[PDB]
RNA sequence: GUUUGACUGGGGCGGUACGCGCUCGAAAAGAUAUCGAGCGCGCCCUAUGGCUAUCUCAGCCGGGGACCCGGCGAAG
């Protein structure tokens, strides 16, 4: 029962938003793998009227990629509880974004006869900082 | 030598109910008037057309009014 509830990172995010791109290039350096360009929505006041168009640059870090990276990055920040999500993320800063989930979360994002994660086998803040803090690291 | 139209609570003036589209008037099939009420069309677009692949929107909440992550969200 506790081996397909206990937690697990799904995917580390690291985005740089920007909002004008040449920032490419350092992500790829920090994370490992190929980033790729953030288009904005709607006109903005801030001579940014033009809809679709680099303004920022993100990478999706998978298995080994999120966790080589979250060694080296974790001891840059100092995680406090209100950090964490409702759902048992958080993210720090450039970003950071740590998407933790139990095992069986790909029910909600396959294609067929996919189901929304019943609120039970949902991550919890709590349930979050411990499995994060249970490895190299302090909480609040 | 002729023309100088029609509608109209008489006519003139004003207006166009003079060709079209929608709601209501309209009385739960259809049809239905007034110078009845609300208001539009005489285009625009080589994509703002067509198909396919991938995908889900407003709005609100939580974590780092532009961006990133998560949740709620049959449709506003
Ligand atoms: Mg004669
Ligand atoms: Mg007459
Ligand atoms: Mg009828
Ligand atoms: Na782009
Ligand atoms: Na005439
Ligand atoms: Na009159
Ligand atoms: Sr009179």
């Amino acid at each position: 029962f506790h081996e397909m509830r206990e937690p697990r990172i799904e995917k580390v995010v690291v985005h740089m938003g920007i909002g004008h791109a040449n920032a490419e290039d350092i992500l790829g350096e920090i994370t490992g793998q190929m980033p790729v360009r953030t288009k904005a929505k709607r006109t903005v006041g801030e001579f940014d009227i033009r809809e679709g168009d680099p303004i920022g640059a993100k990478v999706t870090l998978r298995d080994e990629m999120a966790e080589e990276f979250l060694q080296t990055a974790l001891p840059l920040a100092e995680l406090a509880t209100s950090q964490f999500d409702d759902t048992g993320n958080f993210s720090f800063g450039l970003d950071v974004t740590v998407n933790l989930v139990r095992p069986g979360y790909r029910v909600a994002k396959r294609d067929k006869a996919s189901r929304s994660i019943p609120t039970k086998h949902r991550l919890n803040p709590a349930d979050a900082v411990a499995f994060i803090e249970s490895t190299y690291d302090v909480e609040v």
